[PDB]
């Protein structure tokens, strides 16, 4: 039993865990932080929000919502200021990657949020299927062993 | 790797993971939101701050720092107004609770900060507040 849960964990990929891109809450890099955008970001509940340029599949920066604390919606400062400030390293991963290697990347200090990419032959280009995070990994651990 | 994470997940008690109370960053519930207060909350780096009344051991509320988005410090807004307005839940947990079980409690939708309680027989017995443990604390203790 412990064996089956263990290797069933070890056999999953990020594709099988990751929240799908269409169910993720993202934000356009051009966006300005006004009461509507701000309120939306809060109401979303996500602590880390992807910031993408143009097409949804190209993710430039990452927004930590605690950083919106002092932003006043009356100043209407664009999120572009914030993301162009940070330039957090974006974390990319192959869709076939096993969870143990993922846990290695997280142990080495990489961003706890990671973006799932697959080579699309349909020249081949890299498409973004969605997002997986360390919390999803550990969730799979404690779920699958029981 | 996965095995190491699961095993360390089921051995460690939240007491081992926890941040002691004396070293916590808390805020009194009567505090007001002027520049020193907001600047302190910002430089603390905590995303969820415990809110207490009288002694530090009595933790009445929780402040999600992101709420503070809609406050301005020139208003001198009482933290009591915010705490009464959102009414966020406080989470208590037994000092013997294993880490994975704690992940189950947080996963149920409870606040991602949890207060660790011990039973104290040493002088009528009472429940004792040792500190707090956060979901982030748990995950960090898995990757180390």
């Amino acid at each position: 039993n412990m064996i089956q849960g263990a290797l069933e964990l070890r056999t999953k990929t990020v594709e099988d865990i990751m929240t799908q891109l269409q169910d993720c809450f993202m934000i356009r890099s051009d966006a300005i932080l006004d009461f509507n955008t701000m309120s939306e970001i809060m109401e979303s509940g996500y602590t880390r929000i992807p910031v993408f340029e143009d097409e949804q599949s190209n993710i430039v920066d990452i927004l930590y919502v605690k950083d919106l604390a002092f932003v006043d919606p009356d100043d209407c400062t664009p999120l572009k200021t914030i993301t162009r400030f940070y330039n957090h390293p974006v974390h990319f991963v192959f869709h076939d990657t096993k969870l143990d290697a993922m846990l290695e990347e997280f142990k080495k200090g990489k961003s706890h949020l990671a973006i799932v990419q697959k080579v699309n032959n349909e020249d081949p280009f890299y498409e973004v299927l969605g997002l997986v995070t360390l919390e999803d990994v550990i969730e799979e651990i404690i779920k699958s062993e029981i």
